[PDB]
């Protein structure tokens, strides 16, 4: 299991998430959960044919009062023989 | 980088893949990765040595549940010797 922190952002309407290690993962969705599915398929799609990144530690991270942090796990979806 | 938004929709089987601002480059793949790998692919086909019209901002649109949006750059075309 793949994992990075996010953060994820209170935009009002809407939750901003986005990887300080991985930028081409930032999405959002309508609610914390449905942001966090699309955060796994974003850092599967921004990760593919890659070299992974190591994982910063958010404890050194200063977040705006609209933000905290969730581990978000890549997703990794295989159909084929071999899985 | 020229980058735009894509609406990624889960068929279960495969991930159909649009741009609101490129119509001509929808596409799929079975996996999330792949499908985007050739959307970068098809944003490049669409508007190869083309105007770039602008980005929309996509936080303003209504998704599906089986929806999400994420950035893709289009992909540099190269030639090289057959």
């Amino acid at each position: 299991e793949v994992k990075y922190p996010a953060i994820f952002r209170d935009e009002g309407t809407y939750w901003d998430v986005r990887f300080p290690d991985v930028p081409a993962a930032q999405t959002f969705g309508a609610s914390v959960q449905v942001a966090a599915d699309n955060a796994a398929n974003a850092l599967a799609i921004a990760l593919f044919e890659q070299s992974l990144p190591p994982a910063s530690d958010p404890q050194y991270w200063r977040l705006a009062s609209t933000e905290f942090v969730v581990w978000i796990t890549m997703a990794d979806v295989q159909f084929g023989p071999g899985a």
